[PDB]
């Protein structure tokens, strides 16, 4: 037969290496020729493979890249003037590829131009709290001096923010050891490891949404009107650079100042990692400089979108996508996500071959341009906005299929958890020990949720991914899920070779999945959600597991605001109306769960009225209105944090309307707004339970 | 059978009168126990007349009367001080009615309180051109004088925002016979006409769309969180009070200064117009004061929604809804039309006790607070937006079902252009001298389309009217049908006696509709476009009328820009995007249209799909951004105009942003914004376009 079984035993371990191995012997950065060459090559296969339809759908963007003739650094300069100490240009090439062309040197894209000349001081991580430390407790200034900060907890653009609002004049960035070099292995080619010559290349744009920095709210096409660059959308107005921990070290050691006010400021260098401002006594006439020449560029970039139309309802859509941009080689972001990209795609041809459709029609994506911005696929959505949220059932992401090699990782809607514990009871776990048992038996174990004995750990979607546009600009049931490590270790950063030239296939083959079989069994887990979601007669959304949620985080905010008690007695700041539309949705949604089980679907009206219920709901959580000065985070449960574009936060109107709150100099004015957010999630989830009422 | 003939055949004209003199013996003005009263009859008749569920849905928002204690009235004051001449405090009520209790005086709805002195400056209509002609070609400053202005040509609001931006300290609105008087009728109760000592009630407010001043995007619920006055959206600056044309001859039979710039400003009194500022020699150092105390109340309002549920698409609406609430006694505005919708609900609940279910469901609605600013069906609407904008499927509105005597009037959609040509065809003709014929040949031959021979005028929706929320803001196909006057004689005003005391039962049965035979056409007209729209088997939409109008706009604003050939010379003006997008429309639009005509069905997936398509094809034309300023104007092809709430405009955005450019200090900053506006209507036609391309 035709069925989930036969799909899922199509896909094969040994092609999704030879893809990955295909993908990744030279760089794919957007914009170049490299990259659209692949383009034209997925589109090909994807034709090859079976698909009814396969296009190109092309932007021009706004991209950025240094200048090859006027290199970027950073210099310590003496009283004189004289450059005594000098930033690599590069990165050491890894053995074999030290004669590849074209391996774009490291820098933060959209760095403004300029030379800047000042003190050091020193911020931690540059988070918020970093900054109020330094501030409001040791008092010191940052106006006027360059930051510099270590990666790691937050986004690199959220840190780019802060600097730039407590008055720097230049960021650099660097990777410590603490954060990107895990005890007992070695460096690459040897180990996982970052060496000292290993930099971290990223964007460093505050987007909040937008897309291309031009263009808000309309594709990118050939006919549009752009903004000028004075007035682009998110762009850093200081110059920023990135390092590894060789050069980091010779900006540090001479570091003066005042002490590290705590433990969690130290890294692993041997430096006393020193707040400053400026270098001790002997060193205090010597600067740093920066020199960055890098420029922004209107750009071409390409999509590749697959069609395979659906035989009884062509009109909903079932979209998994990820990108195929790369900063160098791309050998974990992202080719081990677009090889499993290209062997579902094989299989589900390949049923289709033999005149199989599935019931609903499945879209494919090759995003391009993810990594300056999330570009490609929030063009392509502002594009087609209109067809998607009417017709838009669910988006799977597909970016790196792994960060470790210890158990999965799940971050997806309340909607498909059910659908999530279904399919990894039915999938055998790869993991040793574990032989002959379920994945979600091995994912319980290894990764127990902090609420419920028995079950396993799923987050809240954060941002950081091409799923944004989808899931908190339209409102569509999104989801993503790869293997990760075991959360010891290095536990506040991704994995420790992210966005450098050692990103390769010998990577992955050699030191996370030599037999291929974490990237399979992730196949299985993108490919098994997308066969279900595409398939089942109704859709496999459990509403009643988005009412648990609602209510976890109606307590949880309740419990913020109740840290501040004579506030909440004052100017009579009630949640009773929240509580009352948790309540309500509850209610409402058993009695749909009911209706849904029973009217069975000899009559396929009633049929598609529930499945257009169940479609709609996550669209019900959308605000036309947007949230404050964020109008493209338009989801009132979930966007991403203020302060972290990778972490989601719960309820972030009222979240925000909280935030350092007894900081304010007029307390009437902010209480006011954190009831007027009350009163707008409380409308907003009593609305969205009124979409599952009977209709009339 | 049950079919469309046995609806029209059991509308009876005699319950229609029946219903008007049931609806207009006591005053039901918004927020006052008459109104709630008369709201809780009309939920139990519908009860009794066979509706599945008949519900009050309340609000509490921001409305506006005078001070029982301390009356509204403007002066002449001598130098002196003393009060020389004082304009009425009511009008003289009509025979028999002389002892009706709760009378509203005339007033200006939400006029801030004062007792603001001054000289007169006379400013003809208000419009825009008028102020024009005053400051640019005149010399005339208003700043600091007290403006009157006669009503007519453009919404009442409009006139007090362009008097508050020309500086003026205070407006007196009043009724020009050459408006108001008709020649050769005589005034109430004798004839139609309006009496010297008649006055026209209504709002001033500027909203835009936002509905309640407090709660924009809100519903006004029990637990809504408002704001302050001084940040309600839409209220005027300055205080106004509106006066007959007895009390205006007093106030500009002494104005000197300059003289009228020509007949244009001449209306009918024996006064020679001058413009003033302030009166002849003698009397120059005497002033006008107005003394207005009107307050401003948070006061609950009722609606009333009715549902008779779909036989087969129970989650399909189709709404037939208008207001309630009266200025007095509302013998035309608005109880002429709501006691056809009362027919109307009579006639379905007959069918639906014989056993008939339309397949579609059917909701019908009687609003309050209309003449406040729309705010019973704009709230309701925000509470419901959710489901509307799924599941809406048109909105028909039910206000003043006459008008005149003369011919039909059809503001609405391109879409139901089609739909409103059949059923006429269809109906019988009430026209003396058409005895036998269609309506469609009597309307053809009185109203004659301006563009085609053999075809009637169909007009643009503009404002002023409760489907704005409706068709503007969630983009639901609508329209609106009433009988009207021959548009010779009073060109630029709607009837002599609108929203004046004299508006009666009597009126209507003596003067307009003695048999009551064109209020049973109005019914069979708003009854047969819902039975239609509730019942066919393919939603009655004809695509190819949208395609046809939407050339015809794009015609008339490339020609306004070409006006101007040397500034789209120098700053590269192109239409050409919009050609394009129009052309690619009709083409799309044909192919759909043989698919409809073709799929037929024995398929309902793919007649449901098709059915979708023309669903959300209205829908397509919403812009999420909204229009500049105005974030509840959505629709990107009709807005209302800025000049003019109750005129639609077409292609708003680029119209406004060409309006008066030539006075714009920096003209590459306003072709710019022109340009940007082309691309907006190009890409959104194009979108448009795409909904209807096959699906996959
Ligand atoms: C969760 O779901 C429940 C439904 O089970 C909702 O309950 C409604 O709650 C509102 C309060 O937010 C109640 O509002 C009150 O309505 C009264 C009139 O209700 C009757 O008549 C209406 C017609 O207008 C019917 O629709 C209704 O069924 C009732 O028969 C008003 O009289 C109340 O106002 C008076 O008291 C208040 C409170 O002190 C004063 O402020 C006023 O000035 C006034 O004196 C009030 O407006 C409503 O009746 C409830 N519906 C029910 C029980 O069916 C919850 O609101 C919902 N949660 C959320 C967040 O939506
Ligand atoms: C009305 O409907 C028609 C479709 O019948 C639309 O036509 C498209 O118009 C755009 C212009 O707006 C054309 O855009 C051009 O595409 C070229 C590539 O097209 C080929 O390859 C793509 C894959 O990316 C395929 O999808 C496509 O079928 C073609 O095979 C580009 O090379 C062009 O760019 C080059 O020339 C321009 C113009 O001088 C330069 O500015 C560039 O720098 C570059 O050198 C260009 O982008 C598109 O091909 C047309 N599609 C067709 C014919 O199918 C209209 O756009 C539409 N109207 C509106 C308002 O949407
Ligand atoms: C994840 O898996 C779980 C466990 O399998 C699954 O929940 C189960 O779903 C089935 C199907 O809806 C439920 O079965 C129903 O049981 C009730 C009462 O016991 C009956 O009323 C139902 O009978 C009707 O429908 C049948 C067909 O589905 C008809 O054969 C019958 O004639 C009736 O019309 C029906 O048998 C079962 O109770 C739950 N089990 C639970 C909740 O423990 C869950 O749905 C899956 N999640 C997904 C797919 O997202
Ligand atoms: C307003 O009234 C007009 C005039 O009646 C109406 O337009 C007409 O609609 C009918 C029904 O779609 C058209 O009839 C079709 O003609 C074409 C070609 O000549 C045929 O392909 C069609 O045959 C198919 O469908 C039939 C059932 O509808 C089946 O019996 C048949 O087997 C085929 O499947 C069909 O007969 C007619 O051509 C137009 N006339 C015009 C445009 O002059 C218009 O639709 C009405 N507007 C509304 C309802 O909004
Ligand atoms: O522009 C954007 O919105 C994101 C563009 C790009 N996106 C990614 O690289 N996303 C990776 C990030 C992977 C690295 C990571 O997870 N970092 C991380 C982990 C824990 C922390 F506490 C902080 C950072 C992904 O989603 O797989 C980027 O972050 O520069
Ligand atoms: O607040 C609002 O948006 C409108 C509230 C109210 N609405 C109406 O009274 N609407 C009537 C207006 C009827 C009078 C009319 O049509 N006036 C008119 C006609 C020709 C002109 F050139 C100018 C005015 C209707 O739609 O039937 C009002 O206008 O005060
Ligand atoms: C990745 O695999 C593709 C597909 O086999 C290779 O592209 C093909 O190259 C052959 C040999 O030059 C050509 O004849 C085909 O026309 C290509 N097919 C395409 C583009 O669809 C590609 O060379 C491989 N890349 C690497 C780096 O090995
Ligand atoms: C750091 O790099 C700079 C720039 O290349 C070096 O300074 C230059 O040195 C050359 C040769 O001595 C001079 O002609 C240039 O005028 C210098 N340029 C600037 C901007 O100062 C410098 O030697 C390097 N420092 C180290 C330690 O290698
Ligand atoms: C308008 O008609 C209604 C309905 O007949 C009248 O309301 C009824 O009044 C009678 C006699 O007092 C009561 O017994 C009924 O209970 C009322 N029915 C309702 C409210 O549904 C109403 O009096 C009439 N109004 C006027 C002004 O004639
Ligand atoms: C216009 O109305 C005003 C207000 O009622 C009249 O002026 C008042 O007259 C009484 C009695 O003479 C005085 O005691 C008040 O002090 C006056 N009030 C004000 C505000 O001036 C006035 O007589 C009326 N004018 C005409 C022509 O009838
Ligand atoms: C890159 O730098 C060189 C000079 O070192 C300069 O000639 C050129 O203009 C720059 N390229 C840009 C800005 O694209
Ligand atoms: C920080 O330093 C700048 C520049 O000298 C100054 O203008 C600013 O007010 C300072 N802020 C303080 C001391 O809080
Ligand atoms: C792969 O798994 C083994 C077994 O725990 C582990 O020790 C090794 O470090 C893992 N590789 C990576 C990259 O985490
Ligand atoms: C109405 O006017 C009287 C005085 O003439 C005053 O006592 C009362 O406050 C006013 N009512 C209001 C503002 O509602
Ligand atoms: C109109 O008069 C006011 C007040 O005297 C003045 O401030 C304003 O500038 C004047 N405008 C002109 C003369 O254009
Ligand atoms: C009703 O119709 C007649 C016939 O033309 C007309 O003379 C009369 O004035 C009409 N009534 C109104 C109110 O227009
Ligand atoms: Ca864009
Ligand atoms: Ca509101
Ligand atoms: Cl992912
Ligand atoms: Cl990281
Ligand atoms: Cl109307
Ligand atoms: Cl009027
Ligand atoms: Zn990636
Ligand atoms: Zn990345
Ligand atoms: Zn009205
Ligand atoms: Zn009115």
């Amino acid at each position: 037969k035709h069925n989930m079984k036969a799909f899922l035993d199509e896909l094969k371990a040994e092609n999704i290496k030879k893809f990955l191995y295909n993908f990744t012997q030279i760089p794919h950065l957007a914009g170049t020729e490299q990259n659209f060459q692949l383009a034209k090559q997925i589109q090909s296969q994807w034709k090859e493979f079976g698909l009814d339809s396969v296009e190109l759908a092309h932007y021009d963007v706004l991209l950025s890249y240094p200048n090859k003739t006027h290199p970027n650094y950073i210099s310590i300069i003496n009283e004189d003037g004289n450059e005594i100490f000098n930033t690599s240009l590069f990165e050491p090439p890894p053995p074999g590829y030290e004669n590849v062309s074209d391996i774009v040197p490291p820098f933060s894209a959209f760095s403004p131009q300029g030379m800047p000349e000042g003190d050091l001081v020193y911020v931690n991580y540059a988070r918020t709290e970093d900054f109020f430390k330094l501030e409001r407790d040791m008092k010191i200034n940052c106006s006027g001096k360059i930051v510099i900060a270590r990666y790691g907890k937050v986004f690199r653009g959220n840190k780019v923010k802060n600097a730039q609002l407590a008055g720097a004049k230049g960021v650099i960035l660097y990777s410590d050891p603490a954060d990107y070099f895990a005890p007992g292995v070695k460096s690459y080619p040897d180990g996982w490891n970052l060496p000292g010559g290993g930099v971290q290349r990223g964007n460093i744009l505050n987007l909040n949404g937008a897309g291309d920095p031009l263009t808000p709210g309309y594709p990118a096409n050939e006919y549009a009107y752009r903004r000028g660059i004075a007035e682009a959308v998110g762009l850093p107005s200081i110059p920023v650079h990135p390092i590894g921990y060789y050069d980091a070290q010779k900006l540090l050691e001479k570091m003066g100042g005042s002490a590290p006010p705590d433990s969690s400021w130290r890294g692993s260098l041997k430096v006393p990692y020193n707040v400053g401002p400026g270098f001790t006594g002997n060193f205090s006439t010597q600067k740093v400089k920066m020199h960055i020449h890098s420029t922004n560029e209107v750009t071409r970039i390409y999509n590749v979108i697959g069609t395979l139309r659906g035989a009884v309802e062509p009109d909903r859509y079932v979209i998994l996508g990820g990108h195929r941009d790369s900063w160098v080689f791309g050998g974990i972001d992202p080719q081990s996500g677009a090889a499993v990209v290209h062997e579902i795609v094989r299989s589900f041809g390949t049923l289709k071959k033999e005149g199989w459709r599935p019931r609903r029609t499945i879209l494919f994506a090759s995003w391009d341009a993810e990594e300056f911005g999330l570009l490609g696929s929030t063009e392509w959505a502002e594009e087609n906005s209109r067809l998607l949220q009417e017709r838009g059932v669910a988006y799977i992401n597909a970016d790196s299929s792994i960060e470790g090699n210890y158990t999965l990782r799940v971050d997806c809607t309340p909607l498909m958890y059910s659908l999530v514990h279904n399919l990894t009871k039915e999938l055998k776990s790869p993991d040793e020990g574990f032989e002959g048992k379920s994945l979600y038996e091995s994912w319980t174990k290894k990764s127990p949720s902090p609420e419920f004995s028995g079950m396993p750990r799923i987050s809240k979607l954060g941002s950081g991914n091409d799923f944004e546009v989808f899931f908190q600009r339209l409102g569509i049931a999104s989801g993503r899920a790869r293997y990760t490590k075991n959360w010891e270790t290095n536990k506040f950063s991704g994995y420790p070779l992210y966005h450098s030239v050692y990103e390769t296939y010998e990577l992955v083959e050699k030191f996370y999945d030599p037999m291929f079989k974490y990237h399979l069994t992730v196949a299985q887990v993108r490919g098994g959600m997308v066969f279900e979601l595409a398939n089942s007669i109704v859709l496999p959304f459990d509403c009643r597991d988005y009412a648990v949620v609602l209510r976890k985080y109606a307590d949880k905010i309740y419990s913020i605001s109740m840290k501040h008690p004579q506030e909440m007695k004052t100017y009579s700041v009630s949640f009773d109306s929240l509580f009352s539309a948790v309540k309500n949705f509850t209610e409402i949604a058993s009695k749909f769960s009911e209706r849904l089980q029973d009217f069975d679907k000899s009559n396929p009206i009633v049929l598609r009225m529930m499945n257009d219920q169940l479609m709609f709901l996550e669209r019900a959580f959308i605000d036309p209105l947007g949230l404050p000065d964020r109008p493209f985070y338009r989801h009132v449960i979930y966007a991403p944090s203020s302060h972290n574009k990778y972490a989601g936060e719960s309820f972030p109107g009222i979240y925000d309307a909280l935030f350092d709150i007894e900081s304010k100099v007029d307390p009437s004015k902010a209480w006011g707004e954190v009831k007027r957010q009350i009163y707008v999630a409380a409308f907003t989830v009593q609305a969205a339970a009124e979409t599952l009422s009977e209709v009339a």
